[PDB]
RNA sequence: CCUG
RNA sequence: CAGGAUGGCCGAGUGGAAGGCAAUGGACGUCCGCGUGGGUUCGAACCCCACU
């Protein structure tokens, strides 16, 4: 049989001995010649449906050699095409012949879905009749032929006959539908057995015909076969099981079987019985008839296996990550820009962190880096783990090389030498090739040479020139193939590009949205939960500001919340204020007005709407802008804010799409909405929470929630340490954090308990929300951020005075974290 | 040389005496077999290139006969598929055999356009390299190719010596970059011409390599060819002029030509000269090279033509109504919907015309329809014209049939019986066909009979039945492309075809435009002059019904102007009044009110939008919707029109984008809008018209435009009444006529000047703009006629009072017009 | 297509 | 799974059109032709492939 040797970085069949060189294989039976073909094509067929790989085969002489004519055509035949250097390249050193094949097509969703098959095969086992011949749909034909399959006569007067005379002509030729067949006397009943199955299917899948056995080719005479010879109801009965035996696919309801008549006629000689004739109709059958299961291959597991027919229609008809196939370009751009002249090291607070902790693991990594010029090496704690395998102890870090001139490499670092450590970086640098191909979509030539590294003081196959990465087109393509492989599991590197989608979703958003600006100058927005309402607003001031020409600090936003503010005024866009401060002080200069959180805003202190109307009206390009954003499912308060009945709240754009929040938190917020929904505070207008978030839109992020109910004080709070020194271990930063408390009252003595499970865990600096520049973890109140929002939050016990007011807090939190969110409920 | 035979509706191609059967073609000397199977193909590739048609062949026996095999699976060869059922079918009576085809590829952009070649082709004559053999490449192969090259060793330790040892062994084998050949016995000199075309093209074509001419193929053995027997210097140039003769075809700057190194070395024999060996290392080549033209061929005119080196990789790389093609399915359901059970005759209007006008017309019409039972008949004056034909006396009208279970048939009536009435119908329905494929775009099999009929007292093929329509499917898709072919042509249908594009158009800008209903309350809509501004008005009143679930009565529409009040009150969308009327009456049971051409409106008789602001934001469902339409290009007077100030003017829609008029009344209308932007109207507030129209925006609707200046009354008002004739002798309807004067004043007179010379061409009534309904041409003043559309205006003698209303006045008269403009300016 |  | 198909007929020829019952396939010394169509080869009846 054959088997995948397991001890490489890449799929390798070893077909044994072959004889290669086409006078070489001249000297050969016609039967060993087709055997050793037969496993060769195998084995590149399984090679070409399973993501490529090599084919070693031991050569019997030591010289250079050709592969040999009729090993070249069947390549040919099974990529449709004479330009075999696309897939197969072909290396030789003494005894050994390699052959590297690159995968047919590549990744979930490939550009030619509809234009190329998803398979390779040895062959379809369809045919069509083609005139007076019977034909074996290549492919791409057979390709067409089920795509279009699965969308929603003279001849007859002579088989309506209930006799034949013998020596009779018929007046017709063999043609589209029509078939003549003759036998010999003693084998014709096997060759009627043999003969069945390349018609019958051929009819069937074309548009039916009738085949006549017992009528002579040439001459179209009616010969038959002797009484003596054949049974009719015998005959009858093997045709049909014949019939019904073969293979037969369905796109449709009812999934009947092939349809047929067969006719067993007299043929009478001089008035008398001579023999038999035997006549099929065959209708045409719905969907594709085989005379047998497809010939084609692929590697599961360890063994190259054949597809099933009913496997094989599904591919040749028939976590991936759309968000990132889409945006794969930018995403390569974000983070893994090639440098123009030097080798890059990502991400670099990781390798930081290595350096720190191991002691010339730096002059190492830089040795080992001399020959790599130009490109980017990207780091991890360990590669296995973030490709959803097993850990291995001793893994000082992974590392994979992506640089010109050289194929890309998978490193592993190892505090001291081991001998499982070569077969854990194979395993890795096999899954990473697969992926990449799989699921990452690339279709060039790929390989990843697994390469082990000791801290403490079998050949590698060398594959042709055409796998090195010759420059920047190579490298950006099998890049943006690892963006979209790393949006597929869990790891920093994927919480980068998880954040970075998260942006431009936001960014398109916010694209649609500013075309008001210019239609508008009083405008109410209505934001739902994890809108972009905030990144919404900052924008559109800083388009405010490139369109009507005037200074930042002819530009204000209000807030109720100083973090809040804070967070705005240290973008330099504009003037930021609060409330508060607003009714205060004078603006008399200022043109246009945009205020935040309006529904947490309240009327004690004075009439910041009218103040606002004013301010904005009294401006010399006429009125000013005055952008209202605000969200009733986030309210803080059961008192009134000083907004207009919502009958007046026009005109009024409305954020549906969350495009803040992974998948997870924004299924929560969904759901947590609809108790809004059911009880809302008695100062909210009743229509206003008629506001659905659109039910085609997804963020396509993955992200972590986590309901960790009946726990007390301590064990949560050693919780949350554990999982941010988790966190920073894998390499993520402490201004990635925040823990969020019901009230500022309890700030306090949350903060003194947390402290003292985090100076187990060496970090010990706790910053409120009025900081977010430094890096630091920020703890406080779940109100006091409103606005703000980070990739990891800590929710713990929500808690407040009235139940009127309690719906909201967990809205108001959730809505706070981008990617993980754990909740700490009381019980 | 082959000819198109030209009494026929098809392109038919006689090829002559062929041998049919696979029995007869057997016996046949191979250079006869080869010659008529050539005749076949290059028959067979010019219709699939063309469009289609029929091969006939003269068959030398009486008995029906298969094709035979070799001519079958050059056919399959032909079009890379063993479906040759798609594509060829064949009939056969007496000794005469028919071959169908249907076209390759149709339509001037298919759905395949970038994934399926334009030709077929016997031979592309391009060669790739492919391992050890050179292999041509079929029409996809070098379609895939020629794309590539469009968008933007031990071997040479060998090759760099200067002589060799006769019986050396060369120490590598063949391989995609070598390629080892002996000389020939007898003619060297032609046989290094014959054999540079094999390989050269293969190596240039793919990445480059070496031929060696002088060693053995099996051996590897240095050979060369005898010194006696060849001389070096004339086999050199031998060799470069084969080389330079090679065609190459380049997608680049600079057009090298082919690089290559061409050594002559001596072949040594025991240390002496016994002969000389050739060596040319190809290098690779920019861009395609052929060894030979392509052998493809195509019906040019009335000849069968082969297409040269160019022309064939241009159509192999790479009027027509784009609008039309988007919208075929829609435009077909409008006008040629097809009816279950009953034969529609269209145009009505003209076909009642035409049986009024002959004497058993009907009669004669309704006894060739009885075969018939379902479809529609398409009449018109002369298809011939339509189709840009010559038009020819005597032919009452030309019908064009599309029915289920027949071909379409051309039908051409006469008066008297004609000697050149069955060529001229021969002739209109071979253009229609072959628009219909290659204009049209239909992928199916087409053939469009030609009958001749008379009102007084060679034989047609007869096609397979697949080229029957066999029911809705067919008939649609047949409908869609005749949409596209008249979409291209000026005839009735045509222009009936344009004015629902328009509608289309409307309809897609206004879904746009009717998201802002939910979003806002008060709006002021700045419509462009034909941006479609009064149908969005009807259209979002019809939506406010369906959105706010109130009656009809409650929705108001007011304008300046009785005859638009009228046209928009006979439709029963809303109450629609003046503003007059407006100021006058109670209103205040209304909740919505929608105001259009506002900037026509007046101040004197009182505060109009103070009384609209007071009744819309006193409905019992909060405010009303108060939206205001208005066009500042469209200006009527100088004075106030009681409009808030611009600045005050929000929230704010604008319909930039010109839907209601043909393509060149569209470019006029912008031509006048930039003569008002550089000299604005001053009663217009400072920063309207600073509005453009979207740039790339276009209708892709055909149109007249014509100015015909200096002109004196009688001449205009004869013109006038002459183009009115002739287009209600084409068919159009008086209601689409609309004749326009700069003032009222001169309404009766002009009505008067024009009955004068009407009456003459036998219609009588003319009415007032305030009937838009009655089937008469509308005399009325520019002024009057604001707001409302007609197909064909005329315009007379425009001009203004006050000197500023000048070009206003002609952007008003333009914008009436969908379709035909014709002006009469001042001498 | 024929024969074992 | 093997073995076949040659000129008028019988049959010899597996890589440089016998013989037998003056010639006794053809197109224009080159080429095609040994069931048909292709391929390799400097060279094919001869080797390879498909088809009948
Ligand atoms: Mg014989
Ligand atoms: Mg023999
Ligand atoms: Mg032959
Ligand atoms: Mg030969
Ligand atoms: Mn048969
Ligand atoms: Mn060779
Ligand atoms: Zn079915
Ligand atoms: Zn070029």
């Amino acid at each position: 049989p054959l088997v995948v040797e397991p001890s490489y970085p890449d799929l390798v069949i070893n077909v044994g001995e072959v004889t290669l060189g086409e006078e070489n294989r001249k000297k050969l039976q016609k039967i060993q010649r087709d055997q050793e073909k037969e496993r060769v094509m195998r084995a590149a067929c399984a090679l070409l449906n399973s993501g490529g790989g090599v084919i070693r085969m031991a050569k019997k002489v030591e010289h250079p050699v050709e592969m040999g004519l009729d090993l070249e055509q069947s390549l040919r035949e099974l990529i449709q095409s004479s330009d075999l250097q696309a897939f197969f390249e072909t290396k030789q050193q003494g005894r050994c012949f390699y052959i590297f094949v690159k995968s047919w097509s590549s990744g979930p969703f490939p550009e030619d879905r509809s234009v190329k098959p998803r398979l390779c095969s040895l062959s379809s086992s369809l045919y069509r009749r083609s005139e007076t011949s019977v034909r074996s749909m290549d492919s791409r034909e057979a390709f067409c032929f089920l795509k279009t399959k699965r969308k929603p006569d003279p001849a007859d007067l002579i088989f309506q006959k209930d006799y034949l005379e013998y020596g009779e002509i018929l007046p017709f030729p063999e043609s589209q539908l029509v078939e003549f067949k003759q036998f010999s006397t003693k084998h014709f009943q096997e060759y009627v057995k043999r003969t069945i199955p390349e018609y019958v299917p051929a009819f069937a899948n074309t548009g039916g015909g009738y085949l006549f056995i017992g009528v002579d080719d040439k001459s179209r005479e009616v010969l038959g076969c002797a009484k003596e010879n054949v049974d009719p109801d015998s005959l009858r009965r093997k045709i049909e099981q014949a019939i019904y035996k073969l293979p037969c696919v369905h796109f449709c309801q009812p999934q009947r079987p092939i349809t047929f008549t067969l006719k067993i006629v007299n043929v009478l000689k001089r008035g008398e019985l001579y023999g038999y004739a035997c006549m099929i109709r065959v209708n045409p059958f719905c969907c594709a008839v085989f005379s047998e299961a497809p010939n084609s291959w692929i590697v599961e597991d360890k063994y190259v296996c054949s597809l099933t027919t009913e496997k094989w229609v599904g591919m040749m008809t028939d976590v991936y990550s759309k968000k990132g196939l889409e945006h794969k370009k930018e995403l390569q751009q974000l983070l893994f820009s090639v440098p123009p002249g030097y080798l890059r090291y990502t991400p670099e607070s990781l390798w930081r962190d290595l350096i720190s902790e191991h002691r010339g693991l730096e002059e190492l990594i830089n040795k080992q880096m001399q020959p790599f010029f130009r490109g980017i090496l990207i780091f991890s704690r360990s590669w296995a783990v973030d490709l959803n395998l097993q850990e291995k102890p001793g893994v000082i870090c992974d590392a994979l090389l992506i640089a010109q001139n050289s194929t890309p490499i998978l490193y592993t670092i190892l505090r001291e030498q081991d001998a499982e450590g070569q077969d854990y970086c194979t395993r890795t640098a096999f899954t990473l090739k697969q992926k990449l191909v799989n699921m990452g979509g690339y279709t060039g030539k790929v390989c990843v040479r697994a390469k082990v590294l000791c801290l403490s003081p079998v050949s590698p196959m060398d594959y042709p020139a055409s796998y090195s990465l010759a420059g920047t087109q190579h490298m950006e393509a099998l890049l943006q193939s690892l963006v979209i492989v790393l949006l597929g599991f869990r790891s920093l590197l994927s919480d980068q590009l998880g954040c970075e989608v998260l942006n431009l979703l936001t960014a398109q958003q916010y694209e649609i949205f500013s075309r008001s600006l210019r239609k508008n100058r009083e405008l109410f927005v209505h934001g739902l939960p994890g809108s972009g309402k905030t990144i919404m607003a900052m924008k559109i001031m800083e388009k405010i500001r490139n369109v009507f020409h005037c200074e930042a600090h002819r530009i204000l936003y209000v807030c109720e919340n100083q973090p809040l503010r804070n967070f705005i005024s240290d973008r330099n866009i504009c003037r930021a204020e609060t409330r508060k401060t607003f009714l205060r002080e004078n603006f008399e200069h200022i043109q246009h007005i945009v205020i935040d959180e309006a529904q947490n805003f309240r009327t004690e202190d004075g009439d910041w709407y009218g103040k606002a109307k004013s301010i904005t009206r009294r401006a010399k390009g006429g009125p000013g802008i005055l952008w209202i954003f605000l969200d009733y499912f986030q309210t803080s308060h059961l008192d009134c804010s000083g907004l207009p009945p919502l009958s007046d709240q026009y005109p009024r754009e409305e954020l549906t799409r969350i495009v803040r929040n992974a998948d997870p938190i924004a299924k929560y917020l969904q759901k947590e909405m609809q108790v809004i929904r059911s009880n809302p505070s008695f100062n909210i207008p009743t229509g206003c929470l008629e506001v659905f978030p659109e039910a085609e839109w997804s963020q396509g992020v993955q992200g972590t929630l986590r309901i960790k109910k009946y726990l007390t004080v301590e064990q949560i709070m050693t919780c949350v340490a554990d999982t941010c020194r988790r966190f920073f271990d894998r390499g993520y930063s402490p201004k990635d954090v925040a823990v969020l408390v019901s009230t500022a009252k309890e700030v306090e003595h949350y903060k003194y308990e947390l402290l003292k499970a985090m100076r187990k865990k060496r970090v010990v600096q706790l910053s409120d929300a009025c900081d977010m520049l430094g890096d630091h973890i920020v703890l406080d109140s779940v109100r006091r951020f409103s606005g703000l929002e980070r990739s990891i939050v800590f929710g713990i016990h929500p808690r407040t005075a009235d139940p009127a007011i309690l719906p909201n807090v967990l809205i108001c939190l959730a809505s706070r974290a981008k990617q993980h969110l754990y909740i700490f409920p009381w019980g």
